[PDB]
């Protein structure tokens, strides 16, 4: 499933290292100012 | 070959985590406002 | 425990590659303008 | 000991994914607007 985070963002490119590091996930999206990982 | 994305960018440095995570590619380029991976 | 860096930042998303590269750590936080890793 | 790049940057945090992807290197520095890796 998806993993929402508390990491703030303004663009989805910013979410890829977070999503990889924290959850081993290879897809990230910046959704309402927060990284969401899937 | 190259793998285009829907990830918006304003500089090529932004594309490296996306290109690595999604496709295992070691180069990203911001091309017409979108990340391209190779 | 935590490992400080002198890598400058304005948001915590920026610190994830730094913390991974330097210390193998999967959490980064931008704390007073510098990456801190844990 | 460094590996220079043609990747444009404004801050050293931006160079960590570049340096990892291209050269397997765990340190990046933004030097005169370009990523340098070591």
């Amino acid at each position: 499933g998806s993993r929402p985070t508390d990491i703030k963002c303004s663009a989805s490119y910013q979410c890829f290292p977070v999503c990889k590091s924290r959850f081993g996930k290879t897809n990230g999206r910046c959704v309402n100012g927060l990284c969401d990982c899937f």
